[PDB]
């Protein structure tokens, strides 16, 4: 029979997308949430990587839209900005400056408790979604102990109050985020433990914002240097890009053995030295509107739950919980637009004992397979980065093939059109990282014309007026 | 290391979509196939079923447009009518007449070798491509069982010198039918038998051409009466469709039990005992141009080869040879193009682990799902029938539940706009029939408003002009 009550942990991105999801197919969905939403944009105690700069790539907003439409329309009235790749953003890669070829892909950029309170608005209306906000999850309460167990509900707990409530349910979603209590709850119900791949470059973040140069969130680009270099030092990066209100939201990041900048001061001297200062030079004039945010959440994990036999019925794990990525490469949003889209899609064709929920968790993990393979190959190469996964496409793989391949790849999207295309359908997440191993891309690779390299940024003139550097 | 050579085998639809599909991401692919075929329009030995009415829903429809763009437009400039459904149709059901809401769905109809020919001039002019024609593939090579087999090639037959050839290959795709002779060539190689499920409800086909009236093929609806008592009584059904050259074509059917005309006196008189005589009164005078064509393909049956341990590597199966249905429902090229999608989506994926054809094939058969269980679900019910399946949604399932809910999904289709919508989304292959239990269709059924039942066909005035008659 079908499941008739649906209680979703968590509403970030991934448990108000499944909230709504499984709200057109279960009579009843319950979300559970710690903290208090909400309905003007701010920063909350369960999403702290907020403070961080949040690319909603055109994959997760293309999924988002189709799921509640209207949301980028008003995200556009909100004032985020739709930055088109490579146009709007000037880039310098370990080859050299992206040339700014006409956008093939985009990304809606805004603040992300912005974006999670247009989610949330447009999501959480339906009549058949109760909120409980303030309220914890405990631990689950289910039939386990093995032979094929079923999870029957969760302890949950208010937070006004500390009064408990064991929530009854048919079906409970684990959306709790990369910090989830998922694998001491599978402990507690005695189900063995998941395979899992990990590979963790130790990537960490410290953001601050600015209050750009009048016009310059319209009429001035994205900035963003990544330095490939993975097996001779490790990497040190910074990226700053435009947000609502006239502000502009810079973030650091380096690998494991380099060191960030913990202290306001320190910051800019760490745009100083990177490759280009073109970070420095922006940054020195601007207001600065915030104090540093750090995160060294910068680990590439996922588990399994699909490879296990004893993997109990009724239970769901999508978002950061199921699988959690490199922040660079800005994938977490739209890999949890697929965990809800997935459910859409099979939910009925799986519901069809549930010998069909282990199919909808493989249909899951096969949508973020993506995301996965896109950030663990370009972080498996770093030094220092510590690794203990089974994935034959990472472990049985000659390093100094992916290495020069990896080279060949970003010297092809910074020069060539029809390469930097396809580039970015990967970067986006709209084709799967192997696209860029076919016979379609290795023809374009070779056959596209190679504009001359860039000896500078190639910013317009006109955009270095409206910031005021022209000299450079 | 990556296919450089896939040889297909057979060139009907599923074949040719699927070599259009491998020739991007292969550097070499070769089409066996058995007939001469034609660079005219017309039938040949190989598709017996072509003298039958076809219908290109929507879903195979766009997916052969998304892969071959262009196509549409070509098949519509040659003649090819598109019917919006349900606004285009006068259908009678076991609840009574459709009533003509506008079209939310579309299918294409012209001659089955019309659209064949479009198709082939579309996909197989690439340059990668060597098409053998009068050739048959005898048997595959390589070895079979134990714990890695492998297809090796295939053997040929040129059947002009009757020369016999061994055609070594990366990877073999059949596509050569219903009647292809897989199971010999896996047991030839020592691979155990696959697991398949039959529902047989022993459909049969009797198909004549006609000329329609002048100008009925665009300003006269097709005519379906389709009106079964499956539990009671064989189903008899039988449509007109117009298709290129102002032409009728006009196919009657019928289940295990009932008896089709064999002679062209006894044609008429078939579609006379239909429960509405429209049919009749439409063909009288109508100048029939063949005799009677019959077919006997048309059971529901289908292949797991997704499950089978020991299933070759270098080995696909799609198309026909992989899963067939009842041609009533009108799937089987939109399940052909489905096979051709997933491979082009899934290719680079899945070859980057052994030779990535498990993996091809359990996503082929995914994509199958879909025709399958819509169809097989409407023909096990049928007195008479043969039933030999696995399938737990068919096996394990209250009967009279069942025909109880078919007959009130039928009703609702009829007569509300919005239950309507839903099932032409099933029917045309788009959405699940899990969707047909789902809480959005029982709502929608519930909360929409009902038409009157109609009293008599839902013809327009002028169309009953264009045939000449003043009550059907
Ligand atoms: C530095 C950084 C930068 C990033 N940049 C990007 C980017 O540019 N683009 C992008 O797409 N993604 C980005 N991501 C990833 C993205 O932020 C997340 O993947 C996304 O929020 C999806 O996570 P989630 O909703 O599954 O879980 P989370 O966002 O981690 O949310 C978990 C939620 O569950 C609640 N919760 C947790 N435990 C309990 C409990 N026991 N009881 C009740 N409630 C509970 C929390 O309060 C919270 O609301 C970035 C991540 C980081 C760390
Ligand atoms: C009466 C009837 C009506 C139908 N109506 C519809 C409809 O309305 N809509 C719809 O979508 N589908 C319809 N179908 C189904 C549709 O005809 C098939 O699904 C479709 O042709 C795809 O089949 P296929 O390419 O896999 O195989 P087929 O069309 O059967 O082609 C097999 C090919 O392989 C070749 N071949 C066979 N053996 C060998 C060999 N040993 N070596 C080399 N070549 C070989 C044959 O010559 C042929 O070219 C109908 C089917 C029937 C029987
Ligand atoms: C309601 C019910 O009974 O199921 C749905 C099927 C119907 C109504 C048959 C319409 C005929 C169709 C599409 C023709 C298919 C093609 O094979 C021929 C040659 C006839
Ligand atoms: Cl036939």
């Amino acid at each position: 029979t079908r499941p008739a009550h649906a209680v979703v942990l968590g509403a970030s991105m991934a448990g108000t997308l499944a909230a709504h999801v499984l709200a057109r197919h279960v009579d009843a969905v319950t979300v559970v949430e710690r903290d208090a939403l909400p309905e003007e944009p701010q920063h909350r105690k369960g999403v702290p990587q907020a403070r961080h700069a949040h690319l909603l790539w055109s994959n997760g907003a293309r999924l988002i839209e189709e799921m509640l439409p209207g949301t980028t329309d008003r995200l556009l009235a909100a004032g985020a900005r739709r930055l088109g790749f490579p146009e709007d953003l000037v880039t310098l890669t370990g080859q050299g400056w992206q040339h700014r070829f006409p956008a093939t892909q985009f990304a809606l950029v805004a603040s992300r408790p912005l974006l999670d309170l247009t989610v949330r608005q447009q999501a959480l209306g339906a009549d058949n979604i109760t909120v409980r906000q303030r309220t914890e999850a405990v631990e689950l309460t289910g039939s386990g102990g093995g032979s094929g167990g079923r999870v029957t509900g969760v302890v949950v707990r208010d937070l006004d109050s500390g009064r408990q409530e064991q929530l009854e349910a048919d079906l409970v979603i684990d959306a709790t985020g990369r910090g989830s209590r998922l694998k001491q709850w599978l402990a507690a119900l005695g189900v063995p433990a998941l395979e899992e791949d990990v590979v963790d470059a130790g990537v960490a973040y410290a953001t601050r914002l600015f209050k750009a140069p009048p016009g310059a969130t319209t009429h001035f680009p994205a900035v963003n240097i990544a330095a490939d270099d993975r097996v001779r030092e490790p990497g040190r990066f910074g990226v700053v890009y435009p947000i609502e209100g006239g502000r502009w939201l810079a973030t650091l990041s380096c690998t494991r053995g380099a060191q960030l900048p913990t202290h306001e001061d320190e910051f800019i001297p760490f745009a100083e030295n990177l490759n280009h200062p073109i970070l420095a030079d922006l940054l020195r004039d601007a207001e600065p509107l915030t104090p540093v945010f750090g995160s060294r959440s910068g680990a590439n994990r996922r588990l399994y739950p699909e490879r296990l036999e004893q993997w109990p019925d009724g239970l769901l794990v999508i978002g950061d919980s199921l699988t959690a990525f490199n922040p660079i490469y800005g994938h977490g949003m739209s890999s949890a637009a697929r965990c809800a889209t997935t459910i859409d899609r099979e939910f009925e064709r799986s519901v069809q004992a549930r010998a069909g929920t282990r199919a909808l968790q493989k249909a899951i993990g096969a949508a973020v397979d993506d995301p996965w393979i896109l950030a663990a190959t370009k972080d498996i190469d770093y030094v220092n980065c510590r690794v203990s996964a089974t994935d034959p496409r990472l472990i049985g793989v000659d390093t100094e093939q992916r290495l020069r391949f990896a080279e060949a790849i970003t010297a092809a999207s910074i020069r060539s059109p029809k390469a930097s295309e396809i580039v970015t359908d990967v970067m986006s997440l709209n084709a799967p990282q192997a696209e860029l191993g076919s016979n379609r891309f290795l023809m374009a690779m070779r056959a596209d014309e190679r504009l001359p390299e860039l000896t500078a940024p190639p910013f317009l003139p006109e955009e270095l007026a409206v910031v005021g550097l022209d000299a450079a």
